[PDB]
């Protein structure tokens, strides 16, 4: 298992944060909130974020089968878009795809979002398709980690993970409780897309990304009401508990110390972290929690600031800055991100 | 990767066909249309179904938020019956789980089922969990092929597939046009699970079930319309289009023919077919496009009959049957399935 292309796509509507905010506080059923807005929205630590749409029709879209219609169609487009590149960073073709797994938590699809793709892209009718859909903000790094095992006993082949996320769409849900409006300070749209390839193939294809050592999920007991969907009428609708921090705060060291005890490193081994840009306390907890030098963790507060966090696409897009800023060659990398469980998962890579 | 667990889960209240038409046309709404209710409701070949709430209560289910939140309940206590069950014919224990996959089709979850089925019998942190939706009516073959994908590279492992379709909880988008009553005629409520292990761990826990040998997706061009959801505020309404048999009857005898000769053998190889029963014109259809004696499809029919169409958990209840009824021992299996795609998974089993 060994990356060998790696690319972020992006809607082309792009606004600063404070343009979205001046908007967003004058939608309908907004402006007797426009303070805990204002407020929410410039703690966020956001500069600006790319939308699928225009900013001015998003007061219209209060019907949850319109919004997710057009998440079908704009979806397939940039998941679309993010393989192409992925494939060219890799020099392969599509006819080389055995395998495919998408991930997305802002939209549902049925026939799922790898079928449409695959039919786009004319990809070999035997092609196997792995559709993930509960995992949300961990399916970056769940999602690398299901290529490896997959490509651990297929060492010959080529699979591919995409990651379509268009946060701004799920829209008709919002509500003007706080932690909807923490979701509409934080969110923006992306996508991202992985190519890789098995151990026996990484040489002829002069697969170049890292290699995929190893990774380990950690599912927390009792945690379900950390994040969710709450679904209904409306749409999907963020459930977001205030405690999420503090149980960060209290496991996360044990995650990582558990995993990498298990390849006997210790957090000074890690020449470079891909982390998961969940907002400013959620970074800082991180950091907190496994008492990180500030620029270990640059890259995510840099991602975090320019696009905004991208549920499960932002720690691809990060994995990308970090491989462009080529990392001590033979050295270790962590992933890092945590989803709906509540859980986190992390993923062994080497730099080459 | 060698099955060891199989096992079906069904909601206690068994109502017949005719105690279901004959309640059913008398819903709100519906008495205009009893003529073609109970034609066909008749020419469905199901005898009876499952269902997870009292016949009495899906007038009143009108709300998709309310459906789903009793999807979510309900589907995981039905989740980890079958679990459960698998489990204990296979003499293992949950801790002994490697990985979980989860697959559905019929309601919005997240955290997702296979967490939550995770938190309730006690897996392992972590476990790694593939949640699975969107593959419909193909995910039970699908979702034992990704058993031998993970196994093929883990030996020594344990992975659990755990299919739930409650079909009767998307009501709330059920509406007197004509797939929506020719889906009321045919979908009931049910669970299924196969626990299997890897080859090397085979022979310790003593699998007695079928060897997984292989498997070929089959995805058709142009044809995301023949079946899936249109999602919206109302839920899931079905889309089911008239040509699907057509597309059986034109491409399946090929499909199985390609994936058949890749291993030296011819349909007459095949000691026992365990197809997905669609519905009577989807049966027949391929018992037709392939040249099959009447027995071969029997176990199919009967289930059909039994239970109505579960889904993608139908195949696995009919597996289980299949492996009850004990094929001539180091002849071949074949399973096959069809769904939201549209496409084809084919599994090539050896009994013992
Ligand atoms: C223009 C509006 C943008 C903000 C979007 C509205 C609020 C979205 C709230 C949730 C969106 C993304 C949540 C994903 C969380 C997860 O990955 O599990
Ligand atoms: C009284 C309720 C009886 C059952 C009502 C059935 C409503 C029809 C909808 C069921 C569709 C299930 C389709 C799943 C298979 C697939 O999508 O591939």
């Amino acid at each position: 298992s060994v990356i060998a292309g790696v690319f972020g796509a992006l809607p082309p509507h792009r606004y600063s944060q404070s343009e979205i905010t001046d908007s967003f506080v004058e939608f309908p059923g907004l402006k007797e909130h426009e303070e805990i807005i204002r407020r929410l929205h410039a703690a966020a630590k956001v500069n600006g974020r790319h939308l699928v749409l225009p900013l001015q029709q998003y007061p219209s879209l209060t019907d949850f089968g319109d919004a997710n219609e057009i998440f079908i169609e704009k979806a397939v487009d940039l998941g679309v878009e993010a393989l192409l590149g992925a494939l060219d960073d890799a020099n392969l073709r599509p006819s080389d795809i055995d395998m495919i797994a998408t991930a997305t938590v802002t939209g549902v699809a049925v026939p799922s979002l790898d079928a449409r793709i695959a039919g786009r892209l004319g990809l070999r009718p035997d092609v196997r398709r792995m559709p993930l859909f509960g995992l949300g903000s961990v399916a970056g790094a769940a999602g690398v980690a299901r290529l490896r095992d997959y490509l651990r006993g297929a060492p010959d082949d080529v699979a591919v993970l995409v990651s379509v996320e268009l946060c701004s769409l799920t829209y008709p849900a919002v509500k003007p409780t706080v932690s909807s409006l923490v979701g509409t300070a934080l969110f923006g749209d992306g996508a991202a897309a992985v190519v890789a390839v098995g151990d026996r193939r990484a040489e002829q294809v002069r697969a170049g990304g890292p290699d995929i050592l190893d990774s380990r999920s950690s599912l927390y007991p009792d945690s379900l009401h950390i994040m969710g969907w709450d679904v209904g009428s409306h749409g999907l609708r963020l459930r977001l508990s205030p405690d999420l921090t503090n149980l960060i705060e209290r496991y996360l060291a044990n995650d990582v110390t558990t995993f990498l005890d298990a390849h006997r490193l210790t957090k000074d081994d890690i020449g470079a972290w891909v982390s998961h840009p969940g907002g400013p306390k959620v970074i800082d907890a991180v950091a907190t929690s496994l008492a990180l030098p500030p620029e270990a963790l640059e890259l995510t507060w840099r991602s975090l600031g320019e696009i905004g966090n991208l549920s499960s696409a932002s720690i691809l897009h990060i994995l990308r800055d970090t491989i462009e800023k080529r990392p001590p060659s033979g050295s270790a990398g962590l992933m890092l991100a945590m989803g709906p469980g509540f859980c986190t998962e992390l993923v062994l890579l080497r730099w080459r």
